[PDB]
Parts: C-alpha cells; structure tokens; sequence
C-alpha cells in the first residue's frame, strides 16, 4: 500500500490573546489575536515536520513544489494566513523554489511561494464567526447537567476571581474568557496578575481545557459546526480516487473549534483543548483496487468505531459511516403559515 | 513640509503561461496553464525591492521592519495573484528583516497575511465570462472596433489556417495573442508558417484591443468603479481614523489596471504588463491633504489636478461622486 493523499487541518500557532485582564498591564509586542513569532516558528517547525514525513518516509509530496499539488484554503483571520504560510516555509523551505535563468533563484535564497486561498469572514466552512458560535453554546451547551454540574461546582470561585482580575466573572463562559489570557501569558513567561495564586490560575486554566472540550463531546454541537467541513474533506479523499482532483493534499488553516468539531463530528471527540500548532491528517492509502483511510491527531493515529485493530477502514467504510452521521442529523423540515 | 502618509496600490501580477494553446503549437511552459512562472515570481520580487526603496527609504512612509496590520492585502481568487503579491510581499520585507524570538523563521522570511476575494467577486476582476459579456454589449459593436475589425478581417483566414484556432473576429485575435505574447516573453519559436511581421500584427491588435475597451468609461465604470470607490475610501478612511493601515494593495489584474484609470478618465493607451502597478498618495502637510497619483513609476495628470499632478483629497472625492452620478442607474418598477 502507498499514500496516494492527505488532507489536513491545523490550529494557528501561538498568538496574542483576543480580550485584556483588567487588573494586569500586560504588554504583548504583537496586536490582540495575532500571530507572534513564536507561533510563527511553531507553524514552521510542524511544516519541516510535515516535509520530514510527507516528502521523505512516504515520498507522497516531491522535494521541490509542484504548482497545484497542494489545495490551501484558510479561515480569513491574519492569524490562519500566516500560519499556513509559515508551515508551507517549513514543508517547502528556502533553498527548494525555483530557479530562472542559468540556475538564478527566482526569489532570493529560493523562497517558494505557495498560493493560500481563504474564505470570507461570513463562512461557517472553517470556523463559526464568533457570535454564532456562542449562539450554538448557548442553546446546546450551557444548560446541559454536564455544564451546569461544573458550573455548580466552579461558582464558588467567581466573586473572588471577578474581583481580582476586574473582568465579570459569573459562569463558566466568563472562566474561558480570562482563561486565553491567562494561557497567554503563561506561554509568554508573563508574572500573574497581582493576587492571583499559581493555584487559581492553574484552576482556571483546567476549566478553560475542560470547557472547550466538553462543548464537542456533543455529537450534535460537533455536526452542526463541523458537519460541513468534515464531509468536505471526506470528499477531498474521494475526488483523489474518482480522478476528479490531481491534488496530492488539501490543507485547511484553522482554529482550536476546527479540530473540536471534525473529531467531534466523527464521534472521537477530544479531551483536551488543542494546543497551537495541533493538527488533524486523513491519510489515504492505495493497494490496487484497494483504498484505505486512517485518521491521525497531534502525530498519533485514532481509531474510529468503524476501524480494525491496525487503526484502518476502507473508504467505502468511511463513506458509509459519514453518511449514516448526516441521516443521524438531518433536519425534519417544515412548512409555515 | 508636506508628508506621505498612505498609499493604496493595486498591481497586475507577474508573467504568467497562457491560459489557451495554439492548436498547430507544441509549446512546452514547465508550468500549469495561467499560473505565475518562475520569471513572474522574480518580476514581483523585484518589484517589491523597488517599492522598499521608495515607500520605505525615500518616503519613510513603512518601516524597514513590518509592523503587524500596517498592509492589507486582498487578492482575487486566482494562485497567480496571491502568489504575485506574496512575491512581491518577499521584495517589500525581504528575508533578514522578518521576525526574531534566533529567527522565527528561518532566514528570518516576514510573512504577511493575504485576504482573498470570493471567484464569484467583482470587485479585482470580473468572472471571465461577465467581463466578455460586458464587452459583448458595450465594445464589439462600437464604431472603433468595428472599423478596427474591417482593417483586420483580411487576415482572418490566413490566421486561422495558420494557427488552428478559430479566427473570425478581433476577439479570436486576442485570444491566440495572448498565447504569442506569453511565447515570445519565453523566447519560443514562432508556430510554423507564422512570419513575425504577422505575429506582431496580432500581437499589436491585442494590445490595442485590451486598451480600447477602457476607453469607454461607462464600461470602465462597470467593471470598475466598485474598486475606484473602495480606493478613495481607503484613503479618507487614512484621514478620518477610521483606519489605522499605511497601505491597501490589491492584487489584481490587467483588467484592474485598465478600469480603474479608465473610471478615473484617464484610459491606458496600452495593455498594462507584467507587473504593471498604479499608486494612489496621500500626503499631509497640517490640514492640507493631497493626492498624486502614480502609474508604472510616473504621474498622471487627473484633470482636476495642477501642473505639480496633484489635487486635493476634498477635490478628488469631488471628481469621484460626479463619476458616480455621471453614471447612476434610473431605476425601474415591473410588472
Ligand atoms: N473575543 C473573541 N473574538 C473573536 N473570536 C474569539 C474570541 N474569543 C475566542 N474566539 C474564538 O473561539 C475559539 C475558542 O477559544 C478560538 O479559537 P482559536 O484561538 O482561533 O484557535 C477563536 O477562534
Ligand atoms: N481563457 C481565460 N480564462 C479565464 N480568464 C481569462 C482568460 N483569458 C483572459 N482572461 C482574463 O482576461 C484578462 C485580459 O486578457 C486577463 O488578465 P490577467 O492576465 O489575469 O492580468 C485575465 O484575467
């Protein structure tokens, strides 16, 4: 068997946070949600990663980039454009572009631009715009037991963190929100904020990991979001076989919810919160008339319900399984006066 | 005195291969047809190296290290213009200059984020088929080019037997031209039975083609107006604060070149190339604002601007609201 195709999703890399700890002062050196240097190196390190199997274990990709090989299409946020761009520096890197005239390189130190598509910021393909994602919360998440069992046992600590860090605290929303910041800072060597314990900070932080992933741990939150992108990439596995593509990969730049929602939706749901540079690969495998898929998450393959004991299903099997997922969440219509 | 405080810019991306064959051709591109070429991303590159000398050392409007949501890019959804100004983008902020943490990347590249536009926008470009629609309407049967088609139309036949491909108006003509002008830019042979004299006949038609079309302002107004308007926009949006960017670049197109000069009513009188670009400047000096606009390194004269090719923000928004009174669609009810 050989490795025909992959498509890919992976989370931005380290960035500013979104929203400011009222009683700290802390001071980033790049704009609120945008890529620092240290994601951008986290991004290009997991691209050189990328090359390191891809290129050289599998041989699916060449060394030097062939133009439409690779479909990239991104989130439309700075952060998810120069993430994709800082992995495609790793998985292409100086020295590999091209070259004009008697071995010139066309870009100096032989950069190899790779084109980078991204949806409007309306779409819902790679991540829900915001609001509507909080809009799914509320409906769906924050009046489940699970959420409101945690909640009951967290609220004890709300008066208290409100009036340290300044922001309202007063449910488990309001925890994550703080809770980027305080991750944030954490990765950056920033102190805490003035009468915050490592303790609280640490306490916070758990129930900012354990509230996104709960938020998944809902097949039907999962669909909604990512039923869309996770039976696209299903048919990006499809059109290699069918010879509607010639794509070797697609690559969809994305978030911690793009992650969430794909394994979600497949019913493999995370635990944790994806850290930056997480990342997902549908591997396509053939041997003759014989196709194979395997789902790999953070460089360790996942079994879903459907796969045997080497981690690995027929496409027709992976087919089938994500059609009886969208019959499972298809919308009972109706008409109105 | 007076300062450069922000410029908008729109450029045609880099060489590129055709987007058709030649039926009675075997040429060879070494890439996909209408991708950007290697030459195309060295054409781009250079000129972002020549933009740095000028916005950056002359100017001092950019700083030599890119500061985060200073630029925004928008492409339209094509890889030739992405990777056009991500070419450019490399010349813009060279390797050396990008970010540290020991280098963030290696050779310290500067990434810079690319937007793109939906295919289905119109704002950079028409869709292919739109953009001959419009010309279907408003172009083919103008006088011009019905008696530029009547001194061409002898040739037809011979073009046609000649090159495969279907020759029966300016069109056509423009269509294989494309093809020629690509071949000739690689330094390919003609296609057999092709003399250059009748090569550079088409070749010459196709750029008069391209450029008469924009002289219509009603059908530069058409395909270009949206972007013409988003333009100035951008530069009040520079004065008002409403914006904090030190440029807009639009990666765009020959046809992004030609409608907007064309709506501003100064119409290319040739076909722009590779790497054409235009420049709109906006320069303070206290509560004076004024305008210059720049195409392929040199002023154009606006009519409403003096002999220095320079008016005022408040006279160009003048000049831009009666263009789009001048061309307001009367609305109608229906049945
Ligand atoms: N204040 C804000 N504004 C816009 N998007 C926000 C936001 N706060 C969080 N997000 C979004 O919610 C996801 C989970 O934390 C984030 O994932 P990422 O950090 O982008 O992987 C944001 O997209
Ligand atoms: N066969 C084709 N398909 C899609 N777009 C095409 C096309 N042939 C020409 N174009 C488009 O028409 C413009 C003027 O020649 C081109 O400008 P550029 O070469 O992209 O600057 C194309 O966008």
């Amino acid at each position: 068997s050989k490795l025909i195709f992959v498509s890919m999703i992976t989370r931005h890399g380290d960035r500013a946070p979104f929203a400011n700890i009222e009683n700290a002062n802390y001071s980033w050196g790049t704009e609120l949600s945008e890529l620092t240097p240290i994601g951008m190196n986290q991004e290009y390190n997991l691209g050189l990663q990328l090359r390191k199997r891809y290129i050289d274990k599998f041989g699916l990709l060449p060394e030097h980039y062939v133009d439409q090989s690779i479909y990239v299409l991104s989130s439309h946020t700075n952060r998810t454009v120069v993430s994709a761009q800082s992995l495609l520096m790793g998985l292409y890197p100086a020295g590999t572009g091209p070259l004009i005239g008697d071995g010139d390189p066309a870009i100096k130190d032989r950069f190899q631009p790779i084109p980078i598509m991204t949806l409007s910021a309306d779409s819902r393909l790679i991540q829900f715009p915001y609001e509507q994602y909080l809009a799914v919360l509320k409906k769906y998440v924050y009046n489940s037991p699970e959420w409101q069992n945690k909640t009951k046992e967290a609220a004890p600590n709300f008066a208290k963190w409100q009036q340290i860090l300044g922001n309202r605290i007063s449910g488990l929303n309001d925890v994550i929100t703080v809770g980027d910041v305080l991750i944030v800072a954490q990765a950056h060597g920033k102190p805490l904020p003035k009468g915050l314990s490592q303790e609280d900070a640490d306490q916070i932080i758990a129930l900012t990991d354990w509230g996104l992933a709960q938020q998944f741990k809902s097949q039907k939150v999962s669909y909604i979001m990512g039923g869309k992108l996770t039976n696209r990439m299903i048919e990006d596995l499809n059109n290699a076989v069918n010879g509607k593509s010639k794509y070797k990969m697609t690559y969809y730049s994305g978030h911690a919810l793009t992650l969430l929602e794909v394994m979600g939706t497949l019913g493999v749901p995370l635990d944790t919160a994806p850290g930056y540079a997480s990342n997902l690969e549908m591997e396509l495998y053939k041997d003759g008339d014989i196709y194979t898929v395997k789902l790999r998450y953070n460089g360790k393959y996942v079994k879903l319900p459907i796969m045997d004991k080497n981690n690995s299903c027929s496409l027709d099997a992976l087919n089938k399984y994500m059609q009886s997922i969208n019959e499972k969440f298809q919308k009972h219509h109706h008409h109105h006066h």
